[PDB]
């Protein structure tokens, strides 16, 4: 499913993420825009054999099994495919883990490069929240 700016905000909120480990809701909508264009079906192969899954592009070398990445630790305990569903529950649940582990949202290359230190509140401008 391809989310609206505003609908995803609302939903990520509903799901415990507005200030989770201290990241504004914005930080989250941002990361997702630039990571997947609000498209939950999105996948991308890295060089090392691993694949990125869903709205937040969670990686299969650590987080979810997709049953074709070796090194694989499945710290999420979820099949990667789960992360592509129209319900983002699995992805959030997993993201909560990733972001807490130690590196905060730096774990997302795009957040760090394209979101970090910009006025991220701009992403929930307009929203009923």
């Amino acid at each position: 499913k391809v989310f609206g700016r505003c609908e995803l905000a609302a939903a990520m909120k509903r799901h415990g993420l507005d200030n989770y480990r201290g990241y504004s809701l914005g930080n989250w909508v941002c990361a997702a825009k630039f990571e997947s264009n609000f498209n939950t079906q999105a996948t991308n192969r890295n060089t090392d054999g691993s694949t990125d899954y869903g709205i937040l592009q969670i990686n299969s070398r650590w987080w979810c099994n997709d049953g074709r990445t070796p090194g694989s630790r499945n710290l999420c305990n979820i099949p990667c495919s789960a992360l592509l569903s129209s319900d983002i529950t699995a992805s959030v649940n997993c993201a909560k883990k990733i972001v807490s582990d130690g590196n905060g949202m730096n774990a997302w290359v795009a957040w760090r490069n394209r979101c970090k230190g910009t006025d991220v509140q701009a992403w929930i401008r307009g929203c009923r929240l």
